């Protein structure tokens, strides 16, 4: 009842068409939606790093510490920069991807749905049709069957009369679709090999257009992602506690020069 | 010259250093906390949009293994928002903690005011400096007394300026005096100076090599490829995704929606009742 070969049911393969566009659809939000995401954490990086190096500045830190501590907000700004070549690539190249595939393979016409749906269903409709009006007949029989036999039973005439012309009426319909029935289904399994076709094509895409995600997606391949954090650690160690000392100590403490008093005249 | 350490009073910088101090570990812990909850909005973020998208497909048209592959970068997304949250409980609850621990084993606040340590070098530098305070004000005294019979003497051009050629003996004779004895004591108050400046040095170190260690803690927290975890993930996703099958995902629809589907072909059936 709920089977492809049953008449209409071959619209669920229709209605996917439909289902195609819209999952175009789908996927471009999927991605802008990634990509505001992506550059709230560069920004909110960025607006941090500007934060703390201004107060690292203006603060009492000194000497190699300072720029140690520094150094913490110069990963935070690349970090930053590749979030947002992420949202770049995932705005640019995705979603620009996707929307063009979806605009070259679908087309709105008039109206009123697209024009790769009617091409299937008037296809559909066209397969099924000899085919359904056999059913319909074929339906109208087999009541004045069920409507001769029935019949025997008070009157048990023009009964076994009209038991032998129902039943050779219906029989015969029955014939008649034997027959029919290898054209009907030969001309489904083109329409629907038609679709399949299809939605292959845009499979194959949407493979390749995850593929191209998670590329975008994958800070961790990229050795600048890696470097930043060779890069930051060498910094730190660049600081030497020693050496702040000796910095304080010539400038601020004991190893400043002094004037000692002499003797004076005027 | 006179900004110089060596002037009276100027050891107040090397006793701000210990204040300062206390502060700057309050400022590497907001540094610290801000950062974190910056961490944790990503994670929140991603496990929000992990959460839409997941049921977005489920209860979108998608079917089959392009189901699966495109629902697999919300995996990734919930494991890279794990990631997130781990930095932020690493600089919360280790880093932040490690500083604000030794910033409390380090300075003692005191009933009415100060931290016990910044008082120690008020004092060291005060008792080290008083018996040179004083020397350093007769000093002045003398330099002035003396330049007045100086000068006193100089404004009239036996006879009349006797005593302007011998009272500057007499306070130059001071001067001198004093002269003498500064620099006579000049090194005890070096010593001394020298010795407060030094248990200065030894606290700051302490502060700046443990500076240093937390830096370091902080980093390994922050970075994101000290993990094979963090490509693990990369990696998974690609498997994921190389995993979907076009074709077969056609076949399913073909036996689940389409021609492969079963039926029951119109027969002969007899009025039974
Ligand atoms: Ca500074
Ligand atoms: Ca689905």
């Amino acid at each position: 009842t709920d089977s492809f070969w049953e008449v209409g049911n071959y619209k669920r393969t229709v209605k996917r068409i439909d289902d195609g566009h819209r999952l175009c659809n789908d996927l471009m939000n999927c991605v802008q939606e990634r990509a505001k995401i992506e550059k709230a954490y560069g920004q909110q990086l960025t607006d941090w790093a500007k934060r703390w190096r201004q107060l690292i500045e203006k603060g009492p830190q000194y000497g190699s510490l300072e720029r140690a501590w520094g150094a913490i907000m110069t990963e935070a700004d690349k970090v930053s920069e590749l979030h947002q070549e992420v949202k770049n690539n995932l705005l640019n190249e995705d979603l620009e991807k996707v929307k063009n595939w979806q605009k070259d393979a679908y087309h709105k016409q008039i109206m009123g749905g697209f024009k790769e749906t009617k091409e299937a269903e008037d296809g559909f409709r066209k397969a099924q049709k000899p085919w359904a009006k056999k059913m319909k007949e074929l339906e109208a029989a087999k009541k004045a069957y069920h409507l001769a036999c029935k019949e025997e039973k008070l009157a048990m005439d023009k009964c076994k009369q009209d038991v032998q012309k129902t039943q050779e009426k219906y029989e015969k319909v029955l014939e008649d679709v034997g027959k029919t029935t290898p054209q009907y289904m030969e001309n489904m399994e083109q329409v629907f090999e038609q679709c399949q076709q299809f939605e292959e094509k845009r499979l194959v895409f949407l493979k390749e257009v995850l593929l191209d995600i998670k590329r975008h997606l994958n800070l961790a391949e990229n050795s600048s992602y890696i470097h930043v954090y060779r890069e930051l650690e060498q910094a730190i160690r660049g600081a030497d506690a020693q050496e702040d000392l000796r910095w304080f100590r010539s400038t601020s403490g004991p190893g400043m020069p002094m004037n000692w008093p002499q003797f004076e005249e005027w």
